[PDB]
């Protein structure tokens, strides 16, 4: 028999990722470069590994949409919900929806895409919302200004809650 797992994780470290569609913000390869960038966060302080696929299934499923775009969560215009991401699962299960009516930038113009990717990211791995305003999986939006990307330690202890550390 088998019962089901407690924990809404990934029970395998080498997970694969696909970009569904682009958003006609940033070009292709600077999307690609922000999505890498935004799973190197999360690489770099446990034992998962992240592959991009071209084609298939990937567990993480990324794309772009507005308003509804095929499940309960739709998105709303400028602001406010910028992307949502469903916890470890099959199917939907890690899944990524950026709202194609923000303004997506490698800048600190509009919305960073790295930046808010990394974050969906972190629920795509298991991660609920921060109640620490400085946390990366604090629910909204703060770019501080700072020149260098660093997890804050909020994030660290809570994906390693549930991965332990890289080595
Ligand atoms: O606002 C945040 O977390 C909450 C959130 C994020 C995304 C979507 C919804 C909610 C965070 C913002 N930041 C940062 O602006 N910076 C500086 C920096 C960023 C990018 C590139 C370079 C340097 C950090 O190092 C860390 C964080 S965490
Ligand atoms: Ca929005
Ligand atoms: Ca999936
Ligand atoms: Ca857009
Ligand atoms: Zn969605
Ligand atoms: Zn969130």
């Amino acid at each position: 028999y088998n019962v089901f797992p407690r924990t809404l994780k990934w029970s395998k470290m080498n997970l694969t990722y696909r970009i569904v569609n682009y958003t006609p913000d940033m070009t292709h390869s600077e999307v690609e470069k922000a999505f890498k960038k935004a799973f190197k966060v999360w690489s770099d302080v446990t034992p998962l590994n992240f592959t991009r696929l071209h084609d298939g299934i990937a567990d993480i499923m990324i794309s772009f949409g507005i308003k509804e775009h095929g499940d309960f969560y739709p998105f709303d215009g400028p602001s406010g919900l910028l992307a949502h991401a469903f916890p470890p699962g099959p199917n939907y299960g890690g899944d990524a929806h950026f709202d194609d009516d923000e303004t997506w930038t490698s800048s600190s113009k509009g919305y960073n895409l790295f930046l808010v990717a990394a974050h969906e990211f972190g629920h795509s791995l298991g991660l609920d919302h921060s109640k620490d305003p400085g946390a990366l999986m604090f629910p909204i939006y703060t770019y501080t200004g700072k020149s260098h990307f660093m997890l804050p330690d909020d994030d660290v202890q809570g994906i390693q809650s549930l991965y332990g550390p890289g080595d």
